């Protein structure tokens, strides 16, 4: 599996699966500050799944590592903002993070393998 470009459709399919998960609904769009007035006091760099999908479709990721860094930021923002490790929305973040890590592992491995094959000689 040495296709250097295959990660992009694989990440599109994984984002589609994430958009079918009920657990993703809080993380699809930005935080309304009328509902969470302190959000930008606590969080430096907002990220949501619609921003990741748009960045991908714009051709503004060079690698699946860059996409993975932005998805992990969604989850670290939730852990940072949560007032409790027993919150509803933080709990949804942890399930969705486990699902995402289970599926992104092969996408990263296959891409890095393809890049090593490209430089083999
Ligand atoms: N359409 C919803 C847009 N997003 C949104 O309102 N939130 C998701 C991100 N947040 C959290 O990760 C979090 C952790 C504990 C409580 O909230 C704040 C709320």
């Amino acid at each position: 599996s040495y296709d250097i470009q295959a990660w992009k459709k694989q990440c599109e399919e994984l984002l589609n699966l994430i958009f079918q998960c009920e657990d993703s609904e809080p993380f699809r769009q930005p935080v309304d500050l009328l509902e969470y007035p302190d959000y930008r006091d606590i969080i430096d760099t907002p990220m949501d799944f619609a921003t990741v999908r748009e960045t991908l479709e714009a051709g503004n990721y060079e690698s699946p590592m860059e996409l993975c860094k932005d998805v992990r930021l969604i989850f670290s923002n939730s852990k940072a903002y949560t007032p409790s490790k027993r919150s509803r929305i933080y709990s949804m973040s942890l399930r969705l993070s486990a699902f995402f890590e289970e599926h992104i592992s092969s996408v990263l491995s296959d891409y890095k393998s393809a890049l090593r094959f490209h430089k083999r000689n």
